């Protein structure tokens, strides 16, 4: 839409406020002009058509209930692009400013979000398994992470080179959940599961094995439910990328932890200069091993804990 760039008011999913970017035309619109080329916010009320319609309000203010998804989309979307814009330089997922586009109350009591290609999608939960998907912000940069991936080494949604997709996805949701510092963990989606039981979230990467998703590679599953384990054996990598970071002893291979800061940039090389789609758990630690080498020297610690969190995982 054309019209005044303006900041509204809004409730979270989880009761929280804050002050979202909108653009006034009449009525208010869920439209973000000062992230790249904006950051877009629909209503598909209910229905599986998307996008729907761009988010309407007549005084800028989002404090009704079924306003909380859409204001945490929205949110969330922005500071996923500043993370990915201040941290790793990159402009939107493409690395051009493209739009990011968003819809909310996708369905009647959907227990999920994805990116479909071209833009993200929220359910609202059945109001037990899940609350409205938009309030975690893991979800949201997890969501979002599968953009950039999708842009850069676009890794096929299968068997191992999908596995590394949702992990990817799961690592830099979990650096953006630090990032804001919005009560961090190594865990994913802990804010949005199961309004009822507390503690518990939908996957661990500090403890795979927690809700039982293999913690080694010899764990790794062969079927075919979830395109051969996608969500599965991602917890392989996650649990990889937690001893790099965090530092540990997994199966009596000890791993020196070299921070957060350094895993998301070895990372982020590895996915944006090295991976491709068709690429197998194997050639991710050459390419995350080749990208510490680079960024740190060949000989550094850096180089080494890589080596050892792979090995302590039994990835080659
Ligand atoms: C993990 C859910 C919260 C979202 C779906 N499971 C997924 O991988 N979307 O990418
Ligand atoms: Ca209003
Ligand atoms: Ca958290
Ligand atoms: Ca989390
Ligand atoms: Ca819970
Ligand atoms: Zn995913």
């Amino acid at each position: 839409i054309t019209g005044t760039s303006t900041v509204g008011v809004g409730r979270g999913v989880l009761g929280d406020q804050k002050n979202i970017n909108t653009t006034y035309s009449t009525y208010y619109y869920l439209q973000d002009n000062t992230r790249g080329d904006g950051i877009f916010t629909y209503d598909a009320k209910y229905r599986t058509t998307l996008p729907g319609s761009l988010w309407a309000d007549a005084d800028n203010q989002f404090f009704a209930s079924y306003d909380a998804p859409a204001v945490d989309a929205h949110y969330y979307a922005g500071v996923t692009y500043d993370y990915y814009k201040n941290v790793h330089n990159r402009l939107s997922y493409d690395g051009n400013n493209a739009a990011i586009r968003s819809s909310v109350h996708y369905s009647q009591g959907y227990n999920n979000a994805f990116w479909n290609g071209s833009e993200m999608v929220y359910g609202d939960g059945d109001g037990q398994t899940f609350i409205p998907l938009s309030g975690g912000i893991d979800v949201v940069a997890h969501e979002l992470t599968h953009a950039v991936t999708d842009y850069t080494a676009g890794l096929i949604y299968q068997n191992e080179s999908g596995a590394i997709n949702e992990a990817i996805s799961d690592i830099f949701g979990t650096l953006v959940e630090f990032y804001a510092n919005k009560n961090p963990d190594w865990e994913i989606g802990e804010d949005v599961y199961t309004p009822g039981i507390s503690g518990d979230s939908l996957r661990s990467m500090s403890d795979p094995a927690k809700y039982g998703d293999p913690d080694h590679y010899s764990k790794r599953y062969t079927g075919t439910q979830d395109n051969g384990g996608v969500h599965i054996n991602s917890g392989i990598i996650n649990k990889a990328a937690y001893l790099i970071s965090q530092g540990g002893t997994h199966y009596g291979v000890s791993v020196v932890g070299i921070g957060r800061d350094k895993l998301g940039k070895i990372f982020y090389r590895a996915l944006t200069q090295y991976l491709t789609p068709t690429s197998n758990f194997s050639q991710l630690r050459a390419a995350a091993v080749q990208s510490a080498t680079d960024l740190y020297g060949s000989t550094s610690q850096e180089v080494a804990s890589v080596k050892q969190a792979f090995d302590a995982v039994g990835v080659k």
